[PDB]
């Protein structure tokens, strides 16, 4: 019971990125991008379009998510994985990327829609996190140790 | 240049909740609710239909972010704040919520969208952070001590 303005109104209102794309080769070219994707990887919306996300991965290729992501979309299933990608200023930020595929009532082929999230701050922490647990368990294993004494 | 399905399958599949509201008087009821929504306060699509989301507050009106919103809804200028919400089981979850007005080509409109992320995981490592903090320089205390004794 709403408008279509108002479906779009929404989605520019979207904190986290969401992108539209056609599987049209071996390749998921991009038909659409929402402004938080611009803000968060620092591309402009034309210049993304009819291409694969392949390219925030600016050197970092081989990271195991990416071949998660591989066999999702191959069996048509969502997936959802953690990878680094880099901005337009080579930024490096964490990426959790959650891609559901789209079939139609009419058929059941597909299109494909990822939504990213800037989970860097998430992970410094959890990182940040271990460190610090790891100094923990060390200085009370040497204070144990000297406690024997 | 796409569908409008397609934009419907899109807001979908969103993580973040997204919610749509009349400004009708005092109170904003909301005349949508995306699926995410549902997922993340646990309550039924149908019972929050025609009513206001001040229900998310289940007591814990005194939070001061609250003043600002009202300051936010009364001038029709965009919001955002981070409160503590309860789900229909009484579970409490911190959520950052984002609030966008929204015009009608006649620049007099009355529509508000509503963002709310889960950003609860992030929190509680904050609290573990400072918490297990406090942990590791007690233990760095003692061992001083107990070294000071010894040489
Ligand atoms: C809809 C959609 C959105 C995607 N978004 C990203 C992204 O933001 N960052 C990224 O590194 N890969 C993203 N990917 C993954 C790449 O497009 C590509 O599928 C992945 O790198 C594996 O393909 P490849 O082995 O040919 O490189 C996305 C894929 C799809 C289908
Ligand atoms: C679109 C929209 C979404 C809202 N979502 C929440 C929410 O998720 N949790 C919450 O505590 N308040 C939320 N609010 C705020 C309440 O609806 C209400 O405006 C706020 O509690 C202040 O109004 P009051 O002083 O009359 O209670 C939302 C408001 C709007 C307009």
């Amino acid at each position: 019971m709403i408008n279509a303005h108002l479906l779009q109104r929404m989605i520019n209102a979207s904190n986290d990125g969401i992108v539209v794309a056609e599987q049209e080769g071996e390749d998921n070219i991009v038909i659409y991008v929402n402004p938080a994707f611009e803000r968060l990887t620092g591309y402009s919306a034309d210049e993304v379009l009819y291409q694969d996300c392949r390219f925030l991965q600016s050197g970092d290729r081989d990271q195991p998510g990416l071949e998660v992501i591989r066999q999702a979309l191959r069996q048509g299933r969502p997936c959802r994985e953690v990878l680094r990608n880099y901005r337009k200023d080579g930024s490096h930020f964490w990426n959790e990327l959650s891609i559901t595929p789209v079939f139609n009532d009419s058929d059941q082929l597909t299109y494909f829609i990822g939504v990213q999230k800037d989970v860097s701050v998430q992970v410094k922490a959890q990182q940040r996190l271990l460190q610090l647990e790891q100094q923990l368990a060390e200085v009370q294993a040497e204070l144990a140790a000297l406690k024997a004494t």
